[PDB]
């Protein structure tokens, strides 16, 4: 059997917990932080002798040295950090080296990302990584883009990071056709370098929607018994029997809901607008995530305008 | 204690009455089935077990052969409005002080709470049903949501234990009993309150799962547009909906029942409306349901005007 | 020939100043608020000898009293406190007199209580009023529904808080039949009971609609010169000098872009009706739907989903 | 200033023959030219005499023009291709000093990489958002333009007189004190450098089409209350043509665009937005009510008919 080495910059709640599965599927990891206390911390939560601590991005650089070719899974904050490490990797890495991008990159960031790393030979994918803390324990399910080669050389990684085929039953239809068969094991090769991350962003904007149409229905269920209704008008409902008798054999029966029901046993913000962008450059009308998004991408000023204009209308200057 | 079956009438043998008169008689209960059609009600008594599934031929034949147990129960799965309301009208003339009448159809949970008082009048229990599951259910069980009194909820509880999913394989939520909750809503039916209550959950679960459906659709279509013709090569990507579709049920968040729904079949209605007036009453703000109710209403007339008014600003009328 | 006799309940920076303005054509008013100070206030900014204060709705109905029929504005808050007054209105009026109700009431309780005083006699008038303190020197837009027997008689009492045929240019085309001509002064018969308040409910949804629009235009001016941007693609726009120039023949000039450039330079959620509105009869109102969410917030709606969205990512 | 300017103006359309003819009757000269010699003596001939002559070519133009301190030639083209190879042609033949005016709906990063090239050349550039339509002839052309301090106070002869000006319109309580640009209430603006002119023209018609939006859903709303999908006891047959009327008397939604409502129902009773959704994207600014508006003019044939579908399989299944 064969390994493989990846180093890992950034290493939050979902960058420790990648170095901690790829190490507990027999991978070898190189990691670094900013902060060297999670450095040492996942170094000491994944597997004995496969994870090994770098100080500097030089040292991960020498570190990934050998035959094989350097992978370097980067999952830092989108934006600066980013960009600057991915420079600063496209400077320190070699010709046959591979640069994964696990942040929230924007999509045309990662095409002109690509675009500039092919010039040095280096090969840019794009990851988006869905999971959160789960993923640790139930795979982490990845939309990433990049060349075929790239993709079929980084197969093994990914498929150690994916849930696999798992509990969820096939879906008819998926037989025999010219479908990727990896998608049914958790990861999925979308196309060129950027559309990883793209459908990735039009996976969270999908989430937003099904979310926010969830705040509003418990919201509905929830005022059903509020005051402003008159008592022969009124229902007390109970939030967490509905949302444990909608997980079974319902259609709103979802992952969102089963947190949604954990939570209601217990007791920046335009993140989505780069999707409204892709909405309008395709000339696509997108109403409901339009919304959804709106629901918590508000501006103070805005709002402060028209509040001021109104009382000026009804009441004048003084 | 109860360990014996149950005998309901059934009235209103559609791809819904007749597969949930099927599913009670393959758990045990005997049924006294009748329809409009009488092709169909022979047709659903071939369907069920041998000897479990008795036809009736008009509602006093029904009310006849029901007597003998000590609540004759009486399942109406008409179509809701004037049909459904004769049919519970004529029942109440029919039917006797114990007697029991489920309303399992899509019907206004106010008219359920006045055909509620109404037959309260009469000694009459009335029971309205929430069933959600379509086609589905009649092998995966039917998620209920009910409303009535609980006297009679404990005695129908037999019927909707059986044609429930159960506790299945779906893992438990963490945090549920310890503080004592109803434990019946981890089977897939669930008691919500007085009668008309359960409806109105059913009807905000179809709210929300037209917004759900909406941002799927509006997802996929900005996913499908990046190939259009109206961008540059240069900005285009040839994404495979159906792989996207696949990878995303293997743990992401977007993971749900219409997600397997929209899988399968990129492989291959009036209670919004009422959701909406509800959170009106309510004083509730819905944005993204109100966006996916105004995706169903389209008025030419609505974009006519406005454009009309520019031609009329950068050209004139005379 | 002779002038009008008008009772005001409900004396505000809008009871107050139509009452003043009736005085001030002429008419005689008998106003009448929950605080008597506000009430005797009101006595005495009108014109000398023609406005008198009432203590109590009896103490009104008794000062009304005479040959012509008695007419009662009720400019009360919306809600409870308008239901009450005019069920009390009802038991006190006779038969053929009036209850004018300008308040922001629900159209549909226009309807109702139309169709509840018109058993006892009384004729009901639903009138939207917009101008606000404007009004006052300007007058008043008014939107009126009731019978148009009702509706000829207080004709006085409309034309002299309307604004008039004033220096606004009349529009081409309006000398044709089915053409209401006072509607060029300022107040229309919209039709029968409940109509004013509803077009009074669609217009505040078209002026929430344009104060929205505003408010995003100078938001995307006044953000050009944000850091967010590059230095070589920023603007230091002058937002009072735009919005000066644009009340100068261009598209976007209109009142509230008035009131927005005197504010420059100085420098809950109601609209959902009009939704329903909307719903009832298959409209799609995007615009003024996202103009309202702008405004119309829920605390549960929100913290909700922000607390499944920490669940998904942190646990 | 006592005097008037001589201006060259390039594409004699609804607007640009109705700039020239406004400018000759403010007492200014014109030189117009178009590629259809017919409408260029139509507006030669629409001009006051002796005040407007035809040119031929651009370099027929350019010759017409020498003599003066700068050459001043405003262009009003179809934006995209047409414009850019006019204003370039423009570069090669003008020289140091000369002012080259945009006119037209052109992007305005395209107005800034224009006046950076002709900045070299010594060409000033100057870019103006023109509103008013086919009106402006007669009540004036609200302008918002953006150039250098120089160049803006030398053709501010021209600007003036294509501006509606100060008029019956009232002035605004607090305009009377120091740090604000007076030209303002006359009906020009200078915004700032090159490219900001159309900047704000830009988010002046997104802000109309918002309006027009709210406008036209009001009016649907209304004009519905009596549609037969609702009970006779729940109808009003409401007149369209008299609440725009009442509405224009001193009320909150009183405006120009309710006025060409007006105008319109008495008969029978656009890519800026899109750019200006652009820039709230690239500022971070939410902008619902302009996003909706924009929503409106696409159209989705699978964004909905997708959902059926799932629907539809949701509670029927997959026969085959």
């Amino acid at each position: 059997q064969g390994h493989m080495r990846i180093g890992i910059i950034g290493l939050g709640r979902m960058g420790g917990n990648i170095a901690v599965r790829l190490t507990r599927h027999g991978h070898d990891v190189v990691v670094h932080d900013r902060t060297s206390e999670v450095t040492t911390s996942v170094v000491g939560r994944c597997e004995a002798g496969r994870a090994t601590p770098a100080d500097t991005l030089a040292d991960m650089a020498k570190l990934l040295e050998g035959d094989e070719h350097r992978v370097v899974w980067v999952m830092l904050p989108a934006g600066a950090i980013t960009e600057d490490c991915v420079q600063q990797l496209g400077g320190l890495l070699g010709r046959g080296d591979i640069i994964i991008d696990g942040g929230n990159t924007y999509y045309k960031d990662d095409v002109r990302r690509s675009a500039e790393l092919a010039e040095k030979g280096i090969s840019y994918v794009d990851v988006g990584t869905s999971g959160g803390v789960w993923g640790l324990e139930r795979g982490y399910c990845m939309m990433f883009g990049g060349t075929k080669e790239t993709a079929e050389y980084i197969d093994p990684i990914l498929s150690a990071l994916a849930p696999g085929i798992g509990d969820v039953p096939r879906t008819p239809g998926r037989d025999e056709a010219g479908h990727d068969p990896r998608a049914e094991q958790g990861y999925l090769h979308c196309g060129p370098a950027g559309s990883g991350h793209f459908v990735k962003m039009v996976h969270n904007g999908i989430e937003y929607g099904m979310m926010q149409a969830f705040a509003e229905g418990f919201d509905i269920m929830k005022s059903k018994n509020s005051p402003i209704l008159a008592e022969k008008d009124r229902f007390e409902l109970n939030m967490g029997d509905i949302a444990e008798v909608w997980r079974r054999g319902s259609v709103v029966s979802s992952w969102l809901l089963d947190l949604t029901a954990e939570a209601l046993t217990r007791s920046d913000s335009g993140e989505g607008r780069w999707t409204i962008e892709a909405a309008i450059e395709e000339d696509v009308p997108a109403p409901v995530m339009t919304a959804a998004l709106f629901t918590r991408f508000r501006s103070r000023s805005g709002n402060n305008f028209a509040e001021k204009i109104l009382s000026a209308q009804r009441f004048g200057f003084g």
